[PDB]
């Protein structure tokens, strides 16, 4: 049986392949056939190329001797070279024009989801080009995806040599006729099947996926629209700030460029966020996924007044000032969602940008107490009851993985009630007790928040809640204001509580606000329908926020 | 300077390539990619296909190493090949599909015009399969055009390997800067540019030409029509038959299959079918061309009576009985055209089918002497002037170039009167001494006529229109019979003699008789217009003479 699967990077993992930028340079110039392609290969073993794929010189090394051994072969053709003739942007102008094949990167990623082991093999160089950023921010995005990325030039060895065979095969723990390996250059095969593995010439994606799917005996083509790539915890960075003595705050951080604090909800986690974290940095973003006071490893005091808005907001400010931040974006869902408003309207000059998922921005009513603007919709009547302190606790606390089993579910498959959650005694009171997994969540996924909410539990989540009168009288300071700031509003089409229509006035507070709007989403947004999140996303952050 | 050009065949002499034919069997059956051409390449040096090109197996005995080498690639890719999976039917299918490059042998032949030493140099096979005929006939048609053909099996070596290129540079004589070198299979270039070579890698034909024009400075492109390929009396087979004691007939043979007798007119040689015996015989046709008796090295006996019709064709027919040849196709041209006729009237038996240049069939009068026919007519006036038994000899064996150059002209640059040619007193009276030369003609081609009248002169020649008394009497035995056998008349638009209305009536004798036209076309219709001639020639014969 096969195990593993190997790939090339050049013409397989990434397109168009840089051999065939050699080919297209010698007829735009209208230089002779392969002078080109030959004048890169001269020495064999012994010339510039293998050097540099070996990793003995630099790229930039490199580029006078290729620039010589052109000079050479144009001499013997007797032809000439132009006059604006320059290697280093043709090289420059190949790397930038090359981009991931993705359905190769699916094709590994299916294989790699079955249990297989994956490895990129490539003849590469030490590039220390000015514009070096690129093919970096190229590898990394690749490399993530794979068990093993084997660069030739930090090995020491080249294909098509005996030797990195055998030391791949080493690497991968596996047998010969265990491995699969997709190669664009033929010879670089021969020796990969001379070992026994079996080899795939890759021309086209389309037939080199073919070959790969009757080996495999797995699907490969055709395959619905997958997932957008998650994070897993023990891979990330973890940081940890203390805005006041008694309160610490935690995140996790990718990317690099513009940072935007994502915000949860309850009763939710940093890893709410985790589709969104590894494609928003992917886009250019410094993402910081909070573990907002009360939940994982940030600090969950006891007492209500530590969760009002007004404490909490002085402390995401206190946040930024310690991580040394003017600015953030602040993406909020839910909860973190009425943070986020209420960020851009106490501190516009912190917010750079601010996107709410579901929850919507609307006014205090200095005429009309809050309690009473709870009880007037049924909706709401989970709030009434997170009200008794210890009640929701008790309830929630039970039994955590049947908790988040209940709770984290698709519009169609809720098992929750929300009509007098007061009067029949609880939310779970008619849910089972052992839920069916939902098609949104892991077994996996469950057990993180399980472990997660084992440390403080539910009173600091349930307290963002039971400051409704705190809260109130601190917005009522804000009624002659705007928000004048960048604002995207996501409305999520089968959400029962934060419905669509609640958002429908907020122009008269936000008159430049941007929209957003996904069809057949629940309350859980981000992990309901990810992509389009994502889709969403990136496209108010490139417009609204460079 | 460039003095010598080396054709690869496989690719670029001859296409489709074999390579190709391999990536387009893996595409056809649905194989893997590159399958096919790795079990062709396995072992490298020490491989079947190396023990083949170097000439130690047959490609009879290669065969089923081949097979071998597909099912281990097969099995190792982890594949199957088909039911009806054959090596000798893939082959068969793509050598007898392969044909000439024509644009390329028209390169090498005008690059072989302007001195260049031209050479194929080609790894190849001794073909013993049952249907090896194709590959040969391919290989003559191609080698007859070069200095020298070098085959990798004959010689035992192969490209890439160095000592081919050591090899063939010593057979050209020349040094490495010399040497143009074209080849569609980069590897087999690398050898020869090492060596300091100029180097073509042939992908298009069109392409491969412009770096070859560049390079020679020799225009290859856009070039005028080419004219159809000669003979070079040396190179040819040279026949002599017996006739009668006093009488042999000479003849030059080229190809194999039906038996072509091409007889030419006044004062001709064989050589006046110098552009049609290679063109014939490239169409599958055994070429006869005669020197009809007088000319060159056939006899040239005194007496009048030797040249009447009867006689000529009695000794047509035991040219036949002595060969071995119970028939003929008869294709002649002015005096041959006559005697052509006459051996369909009298000989149908022996005649497969007739063809006429110019001359028409028109049957005799019983009621008119023929010297009243030939007053009667102002353009027979010259056939008056050579009736004096020594007159015309004297003025055209007096000065051969001079009598050659007047007469072979095309229409245009026409020096001759042919209007009271007896009065004016000779047929070059108002000609120059020293006339210029024809663009029909080279001045090697008038030299080669000159050489050929010094052995017997005009007696001869000229004793052919001595007869036409006894051509008459013996004529009107045939006047109620018909031409009922395959027949092929060819008029020439600008014969000022035997004008195509002279042809009119001819349908009366030889009612389902096939025409052919030539425009701007002079007397001497082979040299004027060859092209046109072999297309004619080849179309009737497949047609009407298999
Ligand atoms: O099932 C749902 O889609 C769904 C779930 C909720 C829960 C989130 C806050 C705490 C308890 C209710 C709210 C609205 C919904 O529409
Ligand atoms: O110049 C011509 O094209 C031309 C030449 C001839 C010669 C051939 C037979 C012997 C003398 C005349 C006849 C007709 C022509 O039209």
């Amino acid at each position: 049986t096969l195990r593993a699967a190997v790939f090339d990077l050049d013409g397989v993992l990434a397109l168009p392949a840089v051999f065939g930028v050699l080919g297209r340079t010698e007829e735009a110039l209208a230089l002779p056939r392969g002078l080109l392609n030959d004048a890169f290969q001269k020495g064999g073993p012994e010339g510039a190329t293998t050097r540099l794929m070996k990793g003995e010189i630099t790229l930039s090394q490199w580029i006078p001797l290729m620039e010589e051994n052109c000079r050479k072969c144009s001499e013997t053709a007797k032809v000439c070279l132009p006059k604006n003739f320059s290697i280093k942007e043709i090289f420059d102008k190949a790397i930038s024009a090359r981009k991931i094949n993705r359905p190769m990167l699916q094709a590994a990623l299916m294989l790699r989801k079955k249990g297989f082991t994956t490895a990129i093999l490539t003849n590469t160089w030490l590039d220390d080009r000015a514009e070096r950023d690129g093919l970096a921010q190229l590898m990394c995005e690749l490399k993530m995806h794979f068990d093993f990325l084997i660069e030739s030039c930090q090995v020491g060895m080249v294909k098509p040599e005996p030797q990195i065979y055998k030391f791949l095969l080493d690497t991968l723990k596996a047998s010969p006729s265990e491995v699969v390996f997709l190669d664009d250059i033929g010879a670089n095969l021969k020796p990969a099947r001379d070992l026994g593995m079996v080899t795939i010439l890759v021309q086209d994606t389309d037939t080199a996926l073919k070959e790969l799917e009757k080996v495999t005996g797995i699907q490969l083509l055709n395959t619905p629209a997958p997932l957008p790539t998650s994070c897993n915890p023990s891979d990330m960075s973890h940081g940890y700030v203390t805005v006041k003595p008694r309160v610490r705050l935690h995140f996790v951080e990718l990317g690099s460029g513009p940072a935007v604090c994502l915000c949860h909800g309850f009763p939710e986690s940093w890893y709410s966020w985790r589709y969104q974290i590894p494609a928003l940095a992917q886009a250019g973003y410094r993402v910081l996924a909070m573990d907002m006071k009360g939940y994982g490893e940030s600090s969950a005091p006891p007492e209500i007044e530590e969760y009002c808005m007004e404490v909490l907001c002085k402390e995401m400010v206190t946040f930024l000032d310690k991580l040394g931040l003017s600015q953030a974006v602040f993406i909020g869902h839910d909860w973190g969602g009425m943070l986020v408003w209420y960020m851009a309207l106490f501190y516009p000059e912190r917010v750079r940008a601010v996107a709410s998922l579901n929850t919507p921005f609307i006014p205090a009513n200095p005429n009309m107490s809050p309690l009473e603007s709870i009880k007037a919709n049924p909706v709401f009547d989970y709030q009434l009851y997170f009200q008794e302190p210890g009640v929701a606790e008790a309830e929630l606390e039970q039994n955590l993985s049947r908790t988040f089993k209940s709770l984290f579910r698709a519009s169609d498959e809720s098992v929750l009630s929300m009509h007098k959650v007061c009067e029949a005694g609880g939310l779970f009171v008619n849910s089972p007790e052992e839920p069916s997994l939902s098609r949104m969540v892991t077994e996996e996924e469950i057990q993180f928040y399980v472990q997660q909410f084992k440390k403080s539990g539910f009173r600091g989540p349930l307290n963002w809640y039971r400051n409704m009168e705190r809260n109130w009288k601190w917005a009522c300071k804000s009624l002659g204001r705007k928000i004048l700031i960048p604002a995207l509003m996501v409305t999520a089409e089968k959400d029962f509580v934060l419905v669509p229509q609640m958002s429908q006035h907020m122009e008269d507070w936000i008159p430049h606000l941007k929209r957003g709007h996904i069809e057949d989403c629940g309350h859980w947004t981000q992990m309901d329908k990810p992509t389009e999140v994502n889709q969403i996303l990136i496209k108010w952050l490139d417009s609204d926020a460079r």
